[PDB]
């Protein structure tokens, strides 16, 4: 057919259907098995990748070569790892994977943008696709071909310690914010099947919907819990979403750990193979949460050959073992052996891994561009994620009573202000869970701007600015203030370490926004993954903005204090007035909220 050592998969003129069908006739059980194994970063080598003939590798949470690494080392890991699966008989390229969830996260001198609940907040779509399409950059910048992301849960409980990771309790929000998939992928053709997988080329990534279903649903927002409603409630609330997923092309989904009335849905074939693959007809592949398959029974791990079997014939085609992978390659190949797992399913598995790869162009453009690394950070990032916090920002107080002055927007130009909170001079806090580690971090653990360091940025040079992070009363009453801005609230997490039955910020934090506000008008800046008890730090103060986890530039959160742009956000959660009131969400029968979804004040530019 040519060249005569001619082999139609390599060939990039081939349909892609051809090209896989062409691949997988040539694979050995072992080379198929492979495919649908990833591990992390931190078990691999590149004789593990070889000899296993692995499909995929992922950095968790924190799993970097190093820190502070530069592009280029991220670049070079990755190509290290692929030049071991390229070496191989087949040579079929692997697919590394990442949580770049609000930017490239993990990642030193990535832009961090907004955390979901925030971008929920701006109502803006395009806005959110333009972040896909700075997020697929970065991603890139690394090396790395496929982001864990966007999480479309629906969180129906604040006590959830990924809250902060859902757009909105509102589906109709949740599902307009899938917006992020063309972004991070690109805009599919114009003859496109709804449930196919799209990727457009080097410049994008591989996108994945997760968790797939009802993981913001589970009672007392417990992760990783039970999700009690029925099939209507399921439907209606927490799959429309992932339909909105299938039309724009999403590459991969994701499995929660969640369990529907019982059921794990790492177990469930109805919802998996029944719903997802066979009605909403999604052909790309499915992938496991991390030990999701091992969690299948209780205690977790305690029948890791059941956990195999299930997963599997539930319809799963790639396993996130990810790091005894020795175990699940000879546990998987017993049981296809065995006549436990049909070839059929091992290949139905293959086939969408490899339509996945073929599409995207991975057999095409393999290894990282090198001209890719300056997109890390790039200051037009910056700029999109500056944009996206101050349209985050939701108003919530603007005066404490309706004949004052409205506080906000504050004079850049004043002879002395002051500066306060344990939130507004700290870079880790103000980024929240997922950004540098897995539960964050405090302090300065990236490249951004503070609150602290934004508002010197903008203020005249006549303006004194005075930093304090918990002054008392009277430092604040003889300072000689114009007024003063105060930034608390939650420190960083995630999952079962967020959690939170009580809701209440950290101390000091209100005693610091009372001291505070008692001396001078203030503005009180929420740092929050979600609705917090508020009532207190409402009374005491004159303004007060909730500004969820705004990422890396903090100007942002001053463009808006400062009045170049008017306040626009409006809450995409109900604000609760007890914890003892939750669930409680727009459209129940018993809805009594300090705040409506919705709620939100306003501002002009000034
Ligand atoms: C406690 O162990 C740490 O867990 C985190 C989160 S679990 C799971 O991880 C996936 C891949 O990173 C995410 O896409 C998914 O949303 C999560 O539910 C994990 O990232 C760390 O690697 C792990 O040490």
């Amino acid at each position: 057919h040519h060249a005569a050592d001619y082999v139609l998969y390599k060939d990039a003129t081939k349909p892609v259907e051809d090209r896989v069908a062409d691949l997988l006739g040539r694979m050995t059980l072992a080379e198929k098995i492979g495919q649908m194994t990833q591990i992390e970063r931190l078990v691999a080598t590149p004789d593990v990748l070889r000899d296993n003939f692995i499909g995929s590798l992922l950095s968790g949470g924190g799993s970097v070569p190093r820190k502070g690494a530069t592009a280029k080392e991220w670049q070079d890991m990755v190509d290290g790892f692929q030049k071991a699966c390229m070496s191989t008989r087949l040579g079929i390229p692997m697919i590394y994977g990442i949580d770049a969830v609000h930017g490239q996260n993990n990642v030193y001198g990535a832009t961090i943008f907004p955390h979901n609940v925030g971008l929920g907040a701006t109502r803006d779509p395009y806005l959110v696709k333009r972040i896909g399409e700075a997020t697929a950059l970065e991603v890139r910048a690394t090396g790395i071909q496929y982001a864990f992301a966007p999480c479309i849960a629906v969180c129906r409980d604040p006590r959830w310690g990924r809250c902060y990771e859902s757009y909105s309790e509102d589906r109709r929000i949740v599902q307009s914010m899938t917006e992020l998939i063309p972004g991070l992928q690109g805009d599919v053709p114009k003859d496109f099947t709804s449930g196919m997988p799209f990727v457009a080329g080097k410049n994008k990534v591989a996108a994945c919907a997760k968790h797939f279903v009802g993981d913001g649903g589970t009672v007392d927002g417990i992760n990783e819990n039970n999700t009690i409603i029925n099939r209507e409630g399921l439907m209606n609330i927490h799959m429309p979403a992932y339909k909105n997923a299938m039309d724009k092309g999403v590459s991969t989904v994701m499995i929660s750990y969640s369990s529907w009335n019982g059921v794990k849905m790492h177990a469930n074939q109805d919802l998996v193979t029944g719903y997802l693959k066979d009605t909403l007809k999604f052909k790309g592949f499915v992938i496991s949460d991390y030990e999701g398959i091992d969690r299948i029974t209780t205690p977790a791990g305690s029948d890791y050959s059941y956990s195999v079997k299930a997963s599997i014939l539930a319809g799963l085609d790639m396993i996130m073992v990810p790091n005894k992978y020795q175990q699940f390659i000879s546990i998987l190949t017993g049981h296809v052996n065995g006549g436990v797992i049909p070839m059929s399913r091992i290949d139905d598995a293959v086939t969408r891994i490899l339509r996945v790869k073929f599409t995207m162009g991975l057999f095409e453009n393999p290894y990282a561009d090198p001209a890719m690394a300056e997109q890390l950070g790039k200051q037009e990032h910056r700029d999109l994620a500056r944009e996206a916090a101050r349209k985050s920002l939701v108003l919530l107080k603007n005066g404490k009573t309706s004949t004052d002055a409205p506080l906000l927007p504050l004079p850049k130009k004043a002879p002395k202000i002051l500066v306060a909170g344990s939130h507004a001079d700290n870079l880790g806090y103000q980024c929240g869970g997922w950004t540098i580690e897995w539960q964050g971090d405090t302090g300065r653990t990236t490249v951004g701007t503070t609150i602290l360091e934004a508002v010197k940025a903008a203020v005249d040079p006549s303006t004194v600015v005075v930093f304090a992070e918990n002054p008392d009363a009277e430092f604040v009453k003889s300072g000689g203030f114009s007024y003063a801005i105060v930034a608390v609230g939650e420190h960083p997490y995630t999952e079962t370490k967020g959690d939170n039955l009580n809701l209440t910020i950290p101390e000091p934090g209100l005693s610091t926004v009372q001291a505070v506000c008692g001396g001078v008008r203030c503005a009180t800046v929420l740092i929050s993954g979600r609705p917090v008890v508020v009532q207190p730090l409402l009374a005491a103060s004159d303004a007060l903005v909730a500004a969820w986890l705004p990422g890396s530039e903090g100007q942002g959160v001053t463009d808006a204090l400062f009045g170049d742009f008017g306040f626009t956000g409006r809450l995409p959660r109900t604000w609760f007035k007890s914890v003892d009131q939750l669930p409680m969400n727009v459209g129940d029968a018993h809805y009594d909220p300090l705040f409506r979804l919705g709620y939100g004040l306003t501002t002009n530019a000034t």
